[PDB]
This record gives structure tokens, C-alpha cells and sequence, in this order.
């Protein structure tokens, strides 16, 4: 019931490093990672472990911060916007799979606010 986790490397896809991407790893991701509500989002959802047998029946573009971290470490992204889209997909997936007011959704909401605070201004 678990598909393979999202790719963190792809030899068909060009790599890049930018000041913004470096910041996304060093500052944004590594700070969000330490937040008290980061733990549900540090790895791909394991539907067997977590007893969420419909997770991947609902969520067709899964994403998590562990994957994002590995992508940043591997220079998988072309630019910061591509990485930002992955965070936004992670947050949106949470709102889609769950319901307003759920504890997991309150966690995602808090992390998304902090994320927006940190990406409001990126290095030039
Ligand atoms: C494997 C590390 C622990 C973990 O991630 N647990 C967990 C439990 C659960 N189920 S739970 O009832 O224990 C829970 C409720 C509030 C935070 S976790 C869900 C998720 C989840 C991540 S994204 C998403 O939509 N859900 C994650």
C-alpha cells in the first residue's frame, strides 16, 4: 500500500545550485525541522506503519521534508521556486487528506506560517 518514495535524484533532470536554494536548506528547512510540530512531516507517510491504508489512494503527489532535504542536498532543484512548490504540496496534501481542525492540520498550519515567514525574504 506504499508506493516508492519520491525521487531524490534523476539523471535526466538538470541540477543547479543558487544562493536561494542554499538558504532554503541551511535556514528554512533546518529551522522548520526543529519545530515541535515537524515530526509528522520528516519522512514519507508509511501507510502500513501509520494504519492509513487509503493515504496513497487519496494523495497522488506525496511530499515530505525528508525528501525535500535530500533533494536540496543533491542539488536536484533548478531553482528556489521549485523547492517552495514541494513545501506547498506537502502542506496542501495534509489539508486534503485530513479535515479542518484536526490536530495534524493544526500542526501543518503552524509550520506553514513559519515557512512563509522565512521565505518572505530570500538572499539575492
Ligand atoms: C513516522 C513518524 C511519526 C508520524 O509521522 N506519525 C503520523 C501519524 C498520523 N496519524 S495520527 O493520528 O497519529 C496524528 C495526529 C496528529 C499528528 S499525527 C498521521 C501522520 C501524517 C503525516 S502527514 C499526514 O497527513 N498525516 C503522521
Amino acid at each position: 500500500m506504499n508506493p516508492p518514495p519520491p525521487e531524490t535524484s534523476n539523471p535526466n533532470k538538470p541540477k543547479r545550485q543558487t544562493n536561494q536554494l542554499q538558504y532554503l536548506l541551511r535556514v528554512v528547512l533546518k529551522t522548520l525541522w526543529k519545530h515541535q510540530f515537524a515530526w509528522p512531516f520528516q519522512q514519507p507517510v508509511d501507510a502500513v506503519k501509520l494504519n492509513l491504508p487509503d493515504y496513497y489512494k487519496i494523495i497522488k503527489t506525496p511530499m515530505d521534508m525528508g525528501t525535500i532535504k535530500k533533494r536540496l542536498e543533491n542539488n536536484y532543484y533548478w531553482n528556489a521556486q521549485e523547492c517552495i512548490q514541494d513545501f506547498n504540496t506537502m502542506f496542501t496534501n495534509c489539508y486534503i487528506y485530513n479535515k479542518p481542525g484536526d490536530d495534524i492540520v493544526l500542526m501543518a498550519e503552524a509550520l506553514e506560517k513559519l515557512f512563509l515567514q522565512k521565505i518572505n525574504e530570500l538572499p539575492t
